[PDB]
């Protein structure tokens, strides 16, 4: 073998911790070294440059570079080790920047020089045993799978198909819509939500290249970024669409929506679109715009007492005997969007939330204020039905919290919304004063700050402090809210009709069920984690998901939908190509040293691993798609019959030697 | 021919303000029509089955559906009468919600009644009249251009490419990298922002699907969503790439980035990368990581002294009498990424940002404090070099600000990054104390508000006052800033060494000539406008122009490259796809009636319209696919020799005669 040094500079980085020209003599006279040369930016065209130079004079097999992490340019010096006639898997770096210089700057400096002495010949005898290796490629199936059916989900699925690939629509509830569907007006344009989303929810509808699976769940995946075998969960809806009826014979169709069995069902619940402010039957709709128009039914509450399949009639759209049917599905990408619920500000006791009847939080009043909410859009007063004149704004509740009972984060959009519910309410009651109790206004976005200031122009009251407590006046039910004015630098005691709490959001019911499924690791604040947090916000660190709205984190429409459309496009990526390339890290059984234990074959967390035939004698069978080279087996197998392809025993071997070596 | 009239009552939207009983026995009284009749919901599932089974049972010509407005759903009672046998485009619409209902809501019903009814009766003279028309479908090329090279529209590129497509990435300026190419560390990570950036640098320099075309302008542009007809203008950069020497003839090759070139040039002169702290010769390059390491000359500040041609040598890479080459590039769609510079606060005097020499803003201080800068990563003072002890931070300064000097919009990311440079002086300066003169942190993404108490942890002072004014002190040259200390409230003054002013972002110089050459709109705010605030906020209201980055509005990094790829899919959408359906709004000329005068040909602004020659007779050929259906052209044409496909004469002289009808 013949190894080539190549020791950047990074201009002064470096070479303001140790001594270059030590270091490359020292490479110089290493055993198995043919060059040794240094550079200012190893990482530019003329240090790419001068690797393929050198490679060409000296005739080299292999290439070690001192220089930053490998996690920072390992695919830069192998591109540049593969153009030049080499593998790219015969490279190996020397990370004497992050973990030599920037920890060893001051004062100690020919102790630098030691340890970076010490890594380059643990690289160079690492070096001098790699082999060639190949990535895998692996096809991709075209279709493509997006778990939750609000404004991410729907914009997703609608580009992916769009795009032309086909694409499953998974969504818990029995229709698609999301939180933006419970929304009345939106910030801060004021449109009407419902109005603006129903075109899209018919386009998803009626797309040929959507499979829009409603009340359905992911029971289990496995695989990887070329085949997801996803299996999903048909929860009994117990009614039947046409294509449906008519699959199973009946001609005369499936639910066509007219009412009917919810017109005649004795059983009434609450409503779970309306927050719990409004009945509905045992078979039901959230509301009279929801996608697929066909009624489910709740079989925790029906008492089947056959009334609704009487009121049905030769439709014969009711089967109440249904139970959960599963299905298999193969998918090539997966694009979670899960959304959010709002945090339980009922464990703050401060602000009487369950205890107060007239205390409620944002959804509860974005369904009170609109129009085809429990009320004609009249907001009352929960304790008496009355119209409101005064109403409170707690803003920050449970948010920015410390203390352990909130979240510690800010939810990015409660000041706006508190913003849009202020001019609701002092537009819709003639009178009514809105009293906003604030710690930081946050109006950040675009025309975000206009909308503040004509909320103010419009007259609402703005007192920056944060509520330290409610109390409920015992006959009237009004409700003093007592903080300090921080501006004014009084307390004060200000007696509104209804205390509206801008509540904390926090990741969906079920979310890291879901996100464990796929394998998608969680951030500090609780919701899921992203690739790279700065320059890849969309794809997750497992091959084939990626994320898409606020089940990443707290955002308003407009930014929901760019993620969305940015995490379509990176699922359109490897289906569009139809090949992507796995690391060659996999394990490789030697056979013939093999004795056929099976003990590894328990120890891989994703079942690559078999006892096989071959030649007679039981073996063990790696399948290289599913491996994923973290080298449990590997590590464990007892006669070394299992070979890791980088990181093979021989070579960490070779590198703990020359550790030694003296 | 006959006629549905369908009237919605849009679940009491309608009926709440007329009586729609009556609106349907009118409609039934009136002339052509055939059915007419009412729902709730006609936009559902069940309006469309109910017009479909109209359309089917009474043999309908046309549809009216009077409901509410066309630019809310066209499409989709265009597909419903589609969907039943008839053309799109024999439906109609009759707005008598958001033009009546909604406006004539209060003591005024049978006024209402009249204006539907008079609505009604318009919409039925239009229908009677329209006929089939079938939309154009026009191919797309298949390469797309991006505008601008930053990391929105490096992102948008490499998404594009790696998508398949073939994509010219325009930049202006000789190397790639944008404002993050400036900045020293990140929020809210504090990676080292060109350490994350020069991988996609790389990786976009190397890609074969990536056009890179720096140092370039778009002169022109004309075309439409088929193909952009887009001008280049390839400015002098007077050094020959090796690729382009080799053309030329040159065997030993072009710019190798040695640097001799500088070495020798006399001139010197600022550099605008950072920000002119520092010298640059006459040829030069912005910083030592640019992505096309070419050694621009600057031929407004050469000397033509030939130094520079010597030192090259054989490579003969410098061409100095090189002029501004033009290209004419056809593609299908295009992205602009244009960016943002910082709002000129020299204009704000009362804080003396070019009158006192200590006062700098926040993208001097970045180069101030990134090692790679003027000095060794040191901050010193400008007056005299020594180091800081005290720095101030003036934030929202010329934001928020409604006097008509600033800008009256939040610039979203100044409250994080001069939280950055607290820690980053607190950190690199020991003992050094920042103050943070502020007015509402706004520290709402992902992980900005553990930030914040990270800060106030380390221990930057948050001073809740709006600096008012800054005084100089003659001698020590210290800045003493004034406000009002609004937490604790007395006024203050405080004496720093070094002022930073986060001054507000605008849009980049010359966007709104490339926006206007590309015919986007602007919005309030002065940035570019989108095709529909929430729902939209890539695409533009000009098919096959899509948005990306600041250049939209102010963003951070994360949302930058999330709007890039959001941007780069709906590019690919219709690339993908390779067709495009144009509306049917065009103009057709009647040729025996043109009589040649060739007048109408320059009241296109589109250039559609040209004399030509058809059978002997002079008469005006509309090139379809130019004609964008704006009616101007047979507005004007005295003899009516110009049909305007879906408005015809004599349809709106219908209109007009059955508003008139009694
Ligand atoms: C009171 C309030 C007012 C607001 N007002 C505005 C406003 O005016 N303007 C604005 O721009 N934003 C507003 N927002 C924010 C806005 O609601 C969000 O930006 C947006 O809804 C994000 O949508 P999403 O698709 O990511 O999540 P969601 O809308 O929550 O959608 C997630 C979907 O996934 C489904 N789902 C969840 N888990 C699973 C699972 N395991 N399997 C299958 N499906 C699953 C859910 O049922 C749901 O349908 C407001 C928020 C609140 C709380
Ligand atoms: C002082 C400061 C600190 C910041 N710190 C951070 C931070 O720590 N973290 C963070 O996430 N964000 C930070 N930001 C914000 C960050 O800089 C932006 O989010 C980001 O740079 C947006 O990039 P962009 O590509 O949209 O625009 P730009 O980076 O400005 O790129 C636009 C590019 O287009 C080119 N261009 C312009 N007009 C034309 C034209 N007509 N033709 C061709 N090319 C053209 C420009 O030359 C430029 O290369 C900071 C901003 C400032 C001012
Ligand atoms: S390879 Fe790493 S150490 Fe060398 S110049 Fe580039 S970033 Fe710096
Ligand atoms: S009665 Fe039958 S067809 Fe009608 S809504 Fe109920 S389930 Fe559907
Ligand atoms: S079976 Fe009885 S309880 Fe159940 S949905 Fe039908 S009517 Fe209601
Ligand atoms: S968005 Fe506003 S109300 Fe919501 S947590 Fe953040 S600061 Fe508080
Ligand atoms: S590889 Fe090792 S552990 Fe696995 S079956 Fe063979 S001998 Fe047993
Ligand atoms: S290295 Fe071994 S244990 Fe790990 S995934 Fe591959 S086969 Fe399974
Ligand atoms: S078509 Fe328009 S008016 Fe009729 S129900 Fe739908 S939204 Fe309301
Ligand atoms: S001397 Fe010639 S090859 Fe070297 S940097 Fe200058 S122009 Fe490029
Ligand atoms: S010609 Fe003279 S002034 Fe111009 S770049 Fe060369 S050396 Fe500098
Ligand atoms: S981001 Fe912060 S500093 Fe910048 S304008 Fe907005 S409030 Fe002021
Ligand atoms: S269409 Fe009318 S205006 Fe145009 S050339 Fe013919 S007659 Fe003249
Ligand atoms: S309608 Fe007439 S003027 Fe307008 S774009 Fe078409 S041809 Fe030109």
């Amino acid at each position: 073998p013949r190894i080539g040094v190549f020791v950047c500079h990074c201009g002064t980085n470096i070479a303001g911790s140790m001594s270059i020209d030590d270091v490359v003599n020292y490479a110089k006279t290493l055993p198995y070294v043919a060059v040794a040369d240094q550079y200012q930016y190893m990482c530019s065209t003329p240090g790419q440059k001068k690797i393929d130079d050198a490679i060409k004079e000296y005739n080299l097999t292999g290439v070690v570079v001192a220089a930053c992490s490998p996690r920072l340019h390992e695919p830069t010096f192998r591109t540049a080790t593969k153009e030049g006639g080499l593998n790219p898997f015969r490279f190996e770096m020397a990370n004497i920047r992050e973990q030599n210089s920037w920890v060893h700057m001051h004062g100690m400096w020919d102790e630098a020089t030691q340890k970076a002495k010490d890594q380059v010949r643990m690289a160079v005898a690492k070096a001098a045993k790699l082999e060639d290796l190949v990535p895998k490629s692996v096809p991709v199936e075209k279709t493509a799978m997006v778990v939750g059916g609000g404004v991410a989900g729907m914009q997703a699925a609608l580009d992916l198909a769009s795009a032309g690939i086909k694409t499953y629509l998974i969504e818990r509830t029995p229709t698609i819509g999301g939180r933006m569907s419970q929304l009345d007006k939106t910030f801060p344009t004021l449109d009407c939500s419902q109005c603006i989303l129903t075109p899209k929810m018919v386009d998803v509808g009626r797309h040929p290249n959507i499979e829009m699976m409603t009340y359905t769940e992911v029971e289990k995946v496995e695989g990887y970024i070329g085949n997801f075998d996803v299996t999903l969960r048909k929860k009994a809806r117990g009614v039947l669409t046409p294509t449906e009826a008519t699959a199973k014979g009946i001609v005369g169709g499936g639910c066509n929506g007219c009412g009917d069995c919810s017109a005649v069902c004795p059983v009434i619940k609450p409503n779970p679109f309306e927050m719990g402010m409004a009945p509905r039957k045992a078979i039901y709709i959230y509301h009279a715009q929801v996608m697929p128009l066909i009624y489910t039914v709740d079989f925790d509450s029906c008492v089947k007492c056959g009334l609704c399949v009487e009121a049905c009639g030769d439709k014969k759209a009711i089967d109440l005997e249904m139970q959960d049917e599963f299905i298999t599905v193969k998918v090539g990408t997966a694009v979670l969007a899960t959304g959010y619920e709002l945090f339980p500000i009922e464990n703050k006791r401060e602000w009487g939330y369950k205890q107060f009847d007239n205390v409620i939080n944002a959804l509860e009043f974005e369904r009170l204020i609109c129009a085809s909410g429990p009320t004609g859009g009249h907001l009352v007063r929960p304790s008496d039905g009355k119209t409101p004149m005064k109403v409170g704004f707690v803003l920050c509740a449970g948010s920015r919290d410390n203390t352990g009972i909130g979240k510690p984060y800010c939810s990015r959009f409660c000041c706006m919304y508190s913003l849009k519910h202020a001019h609701q309410i002092m537009e819709k009651i003639p009178g009514a004063v809105a009293y906003l109790f604030y710690m930081d206004i946050r109006s950040f976005g675009k025309m975000y700050e206009e909308f503040y200031y004509r909320i103010q122009h419009e007259g609402a009251k703005f007192i920056r402090g944060r509520v330290a407590n409610v109390l409920e006046d015992k006959e009237t039910k009004n409700l003093h809210v007592f903080t300090e004015d921080t501006l004014l630098g009084r307390p004060v005691d200000v007696e509104v009709d209804l205390l509206v709490l801008a509540a904390a959001v926090q990741p969906n019911e079920g979310a890291n069920e879901l996100r464990k499924k796929f394998g998608v690791s969680a951030s500090q604040d609780g919701w899921m984690l992203e690739a790279h947090p700065k320059l890849n916000p969309c794809g997750t660190t497992t091959a084939g998901v990626f994320l898409a709205g606020v089940c990443q984190g707290p955002k308003d429409i407009p930014d929901t939908v760019a993620q969305a459309e940015g995490a379509a496009s990176a699922a359109s990526i490897p289906i569009h190509m139809g090949e992507v390339e796995l690391e060659p890290y996999f394990a490789m059984c030697i056979d013939e040293l093999c004795a056929g234990c099976g003990m590894c074959v328990n120890l891989c967390p994703y079942s690559a691993l078999s006892l096989g035939e071959k030649n007679g004698r039981t073996v063990m069978v790696v399948t290289e798609a599913k491996c994923k080279g973290c080298g449990t087996c590997g590590g464990f197998c007892p006669g070394g019959a299992i070979k890791m392809q980088h990181f093979t025993t021989p070579q960490i071997v070779a590198q703990i030697d020359a550790f030694f070596a003296g």
